[PDB]
């Protein structure tokens, strides 16, 4: 079978606006990066860059109660995946990495999972801060640097596109999924035997 | 580097005596297993087997909040996995599956490590319920049937010794850690290059 990790952030839940729409309500006083001007995987890194004390009033939004679960999905991203699982001879995992504070993220993210795709989808979650030690023929991730403790992972990395690498120049022969209404299925296909 | 995954529920976390003391506090009036009398994997068909409704009675504690994280550390388990993980060439991950009912368990299971091995394990930490997706060369685990999408894992599978499986035969050339005390790193080494 074969088996494709899908990551969550980004690619499932609409990890950017989400936070772009609570930071501002939060902080209506504080300039923001609006989403066509993100840069940089790491939201922190650029606000810090934008003003002192905004990196941790960035990281605020996040670790706050709710944050996770209330992310909106991705257009197509529930129902593309709900599909791909359907499959004949394909394995569907979602690979998430939690952020460092762990009060609410992980349960959060069950409880999104179990929303959107129903009780029995809770058995395809894999949290992980590492994705290089889960072995898969694919992992579908917005991340451009996707590094850990297995120099050589199993699967083919397909970039997620997302407003802060969408200018990005990949090297060959580095692939993209540039929506979920992009042709997910020859990606699946390709790997296949 | 060396990969070894290590469980947490009956390896690292007093899981079966945490229960046993726990439940015996709700249900004075109700008969138990006695550890030594522990037979199979699942607790809570053994239970089942003993009288009717005391499947979901013993489910019932494992559910309750706390219960993850104030489980005591098996002895030798906390000193043994930070030995394990300082040594040259040895990335160690705590690989473990969170019961069916998420509001507690996979927070309280970060807490817990958080406890005994420091904030920066948390990064070791990988939720799963499917092991066998996750590549490592040693996973050091008491359940004898560890099963999923993967029909051929990376990892051999070391047999954790507990109540419920000390008296199985297990197929050559299948191998066990007896305990903490006994002599992990020579296990280790017999699958280093
Ligand atoms: C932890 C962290 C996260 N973020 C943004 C970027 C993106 O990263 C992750 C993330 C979470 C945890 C780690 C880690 O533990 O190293 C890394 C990335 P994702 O991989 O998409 O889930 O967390 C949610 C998102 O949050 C950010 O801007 N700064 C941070 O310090
Ligand atoms: C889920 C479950 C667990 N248990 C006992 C046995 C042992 O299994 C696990 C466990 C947890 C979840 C699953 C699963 O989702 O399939 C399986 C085993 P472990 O692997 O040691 O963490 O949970 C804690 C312990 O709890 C039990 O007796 N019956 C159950 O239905
Ligand atoms: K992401
Ligand atoms: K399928
Ligand atoms: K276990
Ligand atoms: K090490």
């Amino acid at each position: 079978a074969l088996r494709v990790l899908v990551d969550m952030d980004g690619v499932l839940a609409d990890f950017e606006g989400g936070f772009l729409r609570k930071f501002r309500a939060r902080f209506p006083d504080q300039p923001f990066i609006a989403l066509e001007d993100r840069r940089g995987f790491w939201v922190s890194e650029q606000y810090g860059r934008l003003r002192p004390g905004l990196s941790e009033k960035a990281i605020s939004i996040w670790e706050s109660k709710n944050f996770f679960f209330e992310l909106e999905p991705l257009p197509g991203a529930v129902e593309a995946v709900k599909e791909m699982a359907s499959l004949q001879n394909t394995d569907v995992f979602i690979c998430t990495s939690p952020i460092k504070m762990f009060k609410y993220c992980p349960y959060e993210k069950y409880a999104w999972v179990e929303k959107y795709f129903g009780p029995d989808f809770l058995e395809q979650i894999v949290l992980t801060r590492d994705k290089t030690v889960v072995s898969a023929d694919l992992l579908i991730d917005d991340r451009p640097d996707i590094t850990g403790a297995e120099p050589t992972p199993s699967w083919e990395h397909v970039l997620f596109t997302a407003c802060h690498n969408q200018h990005l120049q990949l090297q060959p022969p580095r692939r993209r999924l540039h929506s979920w209404a992009d042709d997910w299925k020859a990606i699946l296909d390709s790997k296949r035997p």
